[PDB]
């Protein structure tokens, strides 16, 4: 009844009713919006906010009908109202749907049940800034019962927006990409020398602190591996599925028997078999001399490597020399080159790669790489050679990618759950269609793409626009949307990348690993500190730092070795790296988000993790021996 009204002085009572929204603008496809109206009563001259309320959110409706009332005790000579229609379902894209500002000097006074019921008034929505697409009208009923510009960026800078809806600033002087808005003062006299150089050294120290995995009569069919346990009885284990057998699967399969030994996914033993399979092809010049300059580490390297006709030359020993450096190749130049070059290759400035929707560290192939760069297919082949060169020589790369990126190299099928790390907004809406009935959304097997402000209609399947999606065909709809959004739009780049990668390593030799272990092959194991990790965790749904289960969980993490802890870190946070400062700066889907442990489900169920919020759903296990048994399975099995 109060409705955040005012009192004292001298004023009148104004009743404002929000009726409905008409033809609200759409931002995401599927028409999935949760509009809500925020009402702010403020003072025009003072620009001071006095009252703020909001209306209940109406989910999945482009024309909602709130039909709610509020009251304010203010004078019509100094106060104004601002009704802003926002969205809830948006995670990365802006959720501003419109705004209307109304004065009070010209509002009629009429108490209810006195005169004829006045109709509903319509107000046109307006954008808050230039980068705000709004459309439609808001429905208001206001009465009085009582008788009684973008700031200029510094030169050499421009503001861009990626396909995920976020805004990042690009500098054309130092060729660097940053998220925070640049300051008016360039101060490019001390910042570069005393911050960039220090940060370069700080990043270089971390890069040297990551240890490689190996720092501790035909071929088998792809995915298989041969090992020798005790008693010397050689056995074969199929990493595809989880089966293992004594018999040789090299077309010597007249009978199927699988007693063997219990499955043991040993990452170290995978690499040892992998290393024994690489070969030096015939006669190669046992040297590879490159004279590179640090300022042009990317252009000079690209010309040299891509000028090699036969890739077999790359397999010889690397001999990298920089100008004015009279040193020796004691692993201090080959590894340095793979670090300096890694910054240029995996740089969103060039448009080849962009950051993911789950954090600001992982990288994904930019779908618009063809527009940004005319030679995108050429560079990705070059990246394939360099990435394939590091694995062959056992070096490390300073670049991490999303999980679906490693699936494509292994040639796996991308499912719905793989889009969680690509487009978070798409993943939530698509998963909603999978569970709930999409009948109310009135979706068709067609898509509407906007190019340069021009809306065009695209048919997912023939006669798509005349086919309605329902509870039966929804799974067909989900797969086509995945193909149209992610798989098909980065397939051309991935094939170009894989062509270069296979020029050094056969693709059948890399399918032994999975999408989690393959990341640690090219990047190397990190240094995860549990003491810092434990101090920066958040417990929800009744869990407390003194809870017996939480004590049992952290005791299990300590017992795990170096490899298992990183796999747990990949399982929850979605990546194998921690921020430079530490675990206090973990980033979620829509900003910073600390590691979270939540009580969920029943004791028999396995733990689940949501990479968007670094959240682990840990069921309340009765005993520590039971918790550790199932925690290891969830980390090792779930990928």
């Amino acid at each position: 009844v109060y409705g955040l009204s005012e009192d004292e002085g001298e004023s009148r009572i104004l009743r404002v009713k929000v009726v409905s929204g008409i033809d609200l603008a759409k931002k995401d496809i599927f028409g999935a919006s949760d509009p809500y109206v925020k009402l702010s009563l403020y003072v025009a001259d003072e620009n001071r906010e006095l009252a703020l309320v909001q209306t209940k959110t109406i989910k999945k409706t482009l024309n909602p009908k709130w039909n709610e009332e509020f009251y304010f005790r203010v004078n019509p000579s100094n106060h104004r109202l601002l009704f802003e229609v926002f969205d809830e379902n948006r995670l990365t894209r802006d959720d501003f749907l419109g705004q209307v500002d109304v004065p009070l000097s010209h509002l009629p006074t009429e108490d209810p049940t006195m005169e004829r019921p006045y109709t509903f008034k319509d107000f046109l929505l307006r954008p808050r800034s230039h980068k705000s697409r709004v459309k439609g009208f808001l429905r208001l009923k206001m009465a009085y019962m009582p008788k009684n510009p973008p700031p200029p960026l510094p030169p050499g800078w421009e503001e861009k927006v990626d396909n995920l809806g976020r805004t990042y600033y690009v500098n054309h002087n130092n060729r660097t990409t940053q998220w925070h808005r640049p300051s008016l003062m360039d101060v490019s006299s001390e910042s570069d020398n005393n911050i960039r150089q220090i940060n370069q050294e700080a990043a270089h120290r971390r890069f040297r602190s990551r240890r490689h995995i190996s720092e501790d009569l035909g071929p088998l069919p792809p995915g298989w591996e041969e090992r020798i346990h005790l008693d010397g009885r050689t056995f074969y284990i199929d990493h595809n599925s989880k089966i293992t057998q004594w018999e040789d699967p090299r077309l010597q399969n007249p009978a199927i028997t699988g007693p063997a030994v219990p499955y043991s996914r040993e990452f170290k033993q995978k690499y040892d078999y992998f290393r024994k399979k690489l070969k030096k092809p015939a006669d190669i010049p046992n040297r590879f001399e490159m004279k590179l300059h640090r300022n042009n580490i990317f252009e000079e390297s690209y010309r040299r490597i891509m000028s090699v006709k036969r890739p077999d030359v790359l397999k010889a020993r690397l001999w990298i020399e920089f100008e004015s450096e009279k040193g020796l190749d004691y692993g201090g130049v080959a590894r340095e080159w793979f670090f300096l070059l890694s910054k240029e290759m995996f740089n969103p400035y060039y448009g080849l790669f962009e950051y993911s929707a789950t954090d600001n560290y992982t990288l994904q192939i930019n779908p618009n790489s063809g527009l940004c760069n005319e030679d995108h297919l050429s560079y990705f082949t070059f990246i394939g050679r360099v990435a394939g060169l590091a694995v062959f020589h056992g070096k490390l790369l300073d670049g991490f990618f999303i999980r679906p990126f490693y699936k494509m190299m292994l040639g796996k099928q991308i499912t719905l759950n793989d889009m969680e790390s690509v487009d978070s907004e798409y993943y939530n809406s698509l998963k909603w269609i999978l569970e709930n009935d999409p009948t109310e959304l009135d979706l068709m097997f067609c898509i509407d793409e906007e190019n340069f402000g021009q809306t065009y209609q695209v048919d997912l399947k023939p006669n798509g626009s005349e086919i309605m999606v329902t509870n039966e065909n929804k799974r067909e709809y989900i797969d086509l949307v995945i193909q149209w959004r992610f798989v098909n739009r980065v397939q051309k780049q991935m094939n170009a990348f894989l062509e270069g990668f296979t020029e050094l390593l056969p693709i059948d030799l890399i399918k032994i690993f999975d999408e989690n272990e393959l990341e640690l092959l090219m990047c190397g194991l990190g240094d995860v500190d549990v003491n810092d990790w434990r101090q920066h965790s958040i417990y929800k749904n009744g869990y407390c730092p003194n809870h017996p289960v939480i004590q049992w969980f952290w005791k299990a993490v300590l017992l795990m070795d170096a490899e298992k802890r990183i796999r747990l870190l990949q399982f929850v946070t979605g990546t194998s790296r921690v921020p430079m400062n530490g675990f206090a700066e973990l980033y979620g889907s829509n900003g910073p988000q600390l590691f979270t442990i939540e009580q969920w489900g029943s004791p028999e169920k396995l733990p689940r993790a949501h990479t968007c919020f670094n959240r682990l759903d840990l069921p309340p296990y009765e005993t520590f021996e039971d918790l550790r048994e199932k925690l290891l399975m969830a980390v090792e099995n779930a990928q």
